[PDB]
């Protein structure tokens, strides 16, 4: 239809006179905290069901086919998880048994406190890399070597194989306990807005840099070289240079086997991902490649005849729980916070993906509490921080998963592979386990293809991705996240400090105002210059507003007044002996403002007063109600600056100006 | 007065089909790189005029209240400048001989280059310890340590003199020159937007603990409490408790001397403010309490008969310029960057605290090159850094003062005090001049009265003011402004992340849409609701924008879809076996106050439209003027079905569209 209205010009005061405002509710802090404290059984049952979601999906089971679905998904997920754990155990500088330990206890702890259905809690390459890095920084290799072995010239300060692994495991357990404590603190205090700052490009660049560092570390492990655990600034570049300079001390057989298994696994994964319509169940290439590697490595003495690198350090048993060594929290609090926040970000991402894929809800604070409790329980049993891997979660989702019971069954596989099974994997080469990690890096390596897409989009979003990826390589990986979040906040501040001001004008015989820099056939009021200023004025962008006003009016309220004062004294001396031509009004269309930052309202009142001396009226067009209520308390409506200066709509100001010009020449 | 705005409802595609756009100018730098100043002499004369801020106020001052006012004010800050030069020089582990030069030469080059009044360039308390820190690190205390002097048992390892202090001044001279050239090279690329981040409560909360820092630094000299040097964290607390712990060895004669002078100097100060209409010219009590103190000290010998503490070490005569060591600039370069940044912060912070009481707003780019060449001019003469003390700028502004010429005449007082008035201020008790800074310090101590004022105006800046005040006490003045600057920017990103979202509603028989939580007797369209976020949808408020919708519509778009298919699968199996939705039709997001969008926002906003589309509830939008509209279509917001027809120019056009549709 059509749009036509008829109403008087209610600028600021003609609207608030016949409009009874809504009185705010009484605070009553005592009764507020008293009423908020729930005591009925309904709220108690609700918070119990929320805190322990296990009692929710259990009574409504569909055992009939869910039993078989969960048992097959559980055996598949258990195989995949024990393989990923025995692969990532090298990234934590701990023996291979602790990876399987951390692949068993966190699942049992999440089964009774989790709220998702497809999230496979377990090891993660990025988290394991960060744990290994902080362990090497806190416990280097050259800090445990013992002189023994009757050396030739000096004391035989060989490796400390033995008690060194116990110290590393205790350090990892303390780190996991601190991470769990930090996560529980973030969850219980309802502080969950801190993880909102991890933007999608930021986390993408961080995952890309972490995958690059994981590739570097796995190539170091495959080549079987001896580095000096370079950590700190340019650690990845320095260790890559050291690898390139230490090529001579490699293993040709291990390198050939690693390249072969890498090619095979990549080809099989690509074939399964591309031709999915012909094979419904993904072929567990990891399982078969591990089986064939253990079979080939057992036939011949690859440890003696080829000098390969195997584990051969599997005790095949459990251990009583050990209390963590408290006292190292002050020097690892930042690392624990970084690990916790990156793990929570990755977990929330995976959960949202697999939830919008299956159309169910996942709570954030509940997942935070669940991961915190899981890490706390793992810290008491010599385990590292657990997360959800994209590759491990994809297998459980492809095999068919409904509830966390498949995860409970997934622990049974690791369970039987810890107590009795496991010693058969003795001659397995470490390069084989170090290869599947590289093969799983294809997902995060293809994330670089977004920069050509993001560059065509908003350019500031692409700068954050490149900055996060590059900075997380120079000053390590842990400090790179802190340098990325601050950079993202600074980029946000830059977008609100430099707004997009225009020359808003009116279309002929209309009421809507559009910009003049993007249109040609627009009419402007005679003398009146309209200006719109988004990105509300604060202490940092007030000079920007001054410059924008000076540019849109053509002159300066200071220089014109100084010239007027200089010409005024010339008149008083001549009688004793014997610029602002086109500008008529200035309508500020501050309709996109949210806050005011009274430090800036001072300069706004200063501008209004300065333009009054040069007889140039400066009005307002579309100020919000809350903004005006805030400016009223900030001391802006004095005896001269009344409410008639403000307006409700942009057209009302122009209409009032036209009426005043017609009625007063 | 009524007005006829009869016009059919216009959407985006219905408004761009009859109008025309404008070709945006790319403005490539391959041919437009010489458009700033090629041959026009007007632009050349402009940059020279701004480069020399001497042709602006000097040919413009009025001599009515200029001659007598600035002279009596110059000697006031000139006397204080002499004490700071004689005090801060000892703390820098260098001989106390060049303190007077740092207040004479840098003022001359700043008198012509630099437009910032009420500032006395010279040494600063917290910057003198930083110089003494880097000197003792890269230079041992004993250079040669000649073991001679026929000691008790072994050779008397006497500390070498003459050559030791000469190298210390040479090292300090190279440091000031290295900071100067670094201070000047920053002005090349014109980084002057950093001063815009220093808010009035930021500099107000900063120049209130520094007034407390300069209070405790002047309290240990007025009480003669030998305390150790402390810097970094808890510097003010450790020095405060040391005075109270070492209060025993306090000069009783010097205590009653300073206590009697601090009262009489502040009493006459407020008396001049009360009788300012009677006596036109303010009485310079600073020069009065100075000459009477030398009389009671020289006529009674307060040093050798009362042990009160005097200067008694005033040098005489200038020194020729000495060339620095270029081969040592590489070592000080790693440490001068930290000192150069904190110097410029304190230098401009004392200019903004006085910019609120007088309309003298300055620019950071001009002050960066002004103080830059001043420290360069400070070089080659073995001077100190060209900072500005907080005590000298207070005694000049509170006790009169019109322009920067008060610093020029102050150097003249220092000029005659070194060549002809050296023996004059010899018995100065170092108390009447170390406590006179406390009298003029009330101008900054009374600045804490804005806490109840700012709290009633806006809660955010009130927290910023008290935060920077308490943080500068613990983390010191060095990291205090740095931590407060990040906290000030944090309040900007928080206010833009959690806006004041409210549901809007029209007024009867009109098209004005205002908030319903602040007004009454409003009405809402049956089945159509209005939501105004009034904030940009960036990566931080992505879920906050979702929580704003589900809390306003009553339901949650996520839980109504899974329960819909749950009931759908429930009734489906019953057919083979045998047999809370709000009536709101659509919602119009009044997201007109958005200023920018990101890739996370355009993706999340697309998911919201697709989410409500599956629930048979449409979602419409509001005015996206120039940027937030073109950015969405560039990020791939319209793929197959979502079109620009769902948008609207005005909020009322959205209501009229849903009205005639049903």
């Amino acid at each position: 239809c059509s749009y036509t209205v008829s109403r008087p010009v209610y600028s600021e005061l003609a609207f608030q006179q016949q409009r009874e405002r809504r009185l705010p509710e009484r605070r009553t802090l005592r009764d507020s905290l008293a009423r908020s404290c729930s005591c009925s059984r309904k709220r108690a049952f609700g918070v119990v069901k929320t805190l322990l979601p296990i009692l929710d999906w259990l009574p409504k089971y569909r055992v009939k086919e869910w039993l078989l679905s969960d048992i097959i998904s559980g055996v598949s997920t258990g195989l995949v998880g024990t393989l990923q754990g025995m692969a990532y155990a090298l990234l934590a500088a701990v023996p291979v048994q602790f990876g399987l330990y951390s692949a068993f206890f966190p699942i049992l702890t999440y089964f009774v406190f989790g709220t998702s259905r497809h999230i496979s809690v377990g090891p993660f390459p990025v988290v394991s890399l960060m744990v290994g890095s902080v362990v090497l920084s806190m416990a280097p290799d050259d800090h445990f070597l013992v002189p023994s072995g009757n050396g030739s010239a000096l004391n035989s300060t060989t490796l400390d194989t033995g008690t060194r692994d116990a110290a590393r495991v205790l350090l990892a357990s303390t780190l996991t306990l601190l991470v769990g404590i930090i996560q529980l603190v973030f969850g219980g205090l309802q502080i969950g807005f801190i993880v909102r700052y991890l933007a999608d490009p930021l986390v993408g660049g961080f995952t890309t840099a972490a995958a690059f560092q994981v590739l570097v570390s796995q190539l170091k492990i495959v080549l079987n070289v001896s580095t000096k655990n370079y950590n700190g600034i340019l650690s990845i570049i320095y260790t890559l240079i050291e690898i390139f300079q230490n090529i001579g001390d490699t293993n040709i057989a291990d390198f050939i086997a690693g390249l072969l298994t890498i090619i095979v696994c990549m080809a099989v994964k690509e074939l399964n991902d591309r031709f999915k319509h012909r094979i419904p169940v993904p072929i567990p290439i990891e399982v078969i490649v591990t089986i064939i590697a253990t079979a080939i490595s057992y036939g011949a003495n690859l440890e003696k005849n080829y000098n390969a690198g195997i584990v051969k350090s599997i005790p095949s048993g459990f251990l009583p729980p050990v209390l963590p060594s408290v006292g190292l929290f002050s020097d690892m609090l930042a690392a624990s916070f970084s690990i916790a926040v990156v793990a929570y970000a990755i977990a929330v991402s995976v959960g949202k993906v697999y939830a919008t894929k299956h159309d169910y809800v996942i709570d954030g604070n509940q997942e935070f509490i669940a991961f915190g409790i899981s890490n706390v329980f793992s810290g008491f049993f010599s385990c590292f921080v657990a997360t959800t891997a994209l590759s491990r979660t994809a297998v459980q989702e492809s095999t068919g998963g409904k509830t966390q019971v498949a995860g409970l069954i997934s622990a049974v596989i690791v369970m039987v592979a810890i107590v009795a099974l496991g010693r058969l994997l003795e001659p397995l080469q470490k390069s084989v386990l170090a290869a599947v990690v590289i093969a799983n890096l294809k997902g995060m390596f293809m994330q670089v293809c977004d920069v050509p897409r993001l560059w065509k989009q908003n350019k500031t979003d692409a700068v954050i991705w490149v900055f996060t990826c590059i900075m997380s390589i120079i000053l390590g990986l842990d400090l790179g996240l802190l340098a990325g979040l601050l950079f993202a906040l600074l980029t946000v501040v830059l977008r609100v400090q430099f707004p997009s001001w225009n020359g808003l004008g009116s279309v002929p015989s209309t009421d809507i105002y559009k910009s003049i820099t993007h249109y040609k056939n627009l009419e402007e009021p005679e003398g009146v210059k309209i200006l719109r200023f988004s990105s509300p004025i604060f202490y940092g962008n007030v000079d920007g507003f001054k410059k924008c006003i000076n540019s849109t009016v053509g002159f300066d309220a200071i220089r014109v007044y100084n010239k007027r004062l200089k010409a005024l004294r010339r008149i008083q001396k001549l009688i004793k002996k014997g610029p602002k031509v086109p500008i008529h009004s200035l309508v500020l269309d501050c309709g996109a403002v949210s806050f005011l930052d009274v430090v800036g309202v001072r300069s706004l009142r200063m501008i209004v007063k300065e333009f009054q001396r040069i007889d140039v009226n400066v009005y307002f067009a579309l100020l919000q109600d809350d903004v005006l209520e805030k400016m009223e308390q900030c001391g802006f409506f004095d005896d001269n600056i009344r409410k008639d200066r403000f307006f409700l709509t942009v057209h009302d100001a122009i209409l009032h100006l036209q009426n005043q010009v017609k009625s007063r020449e």
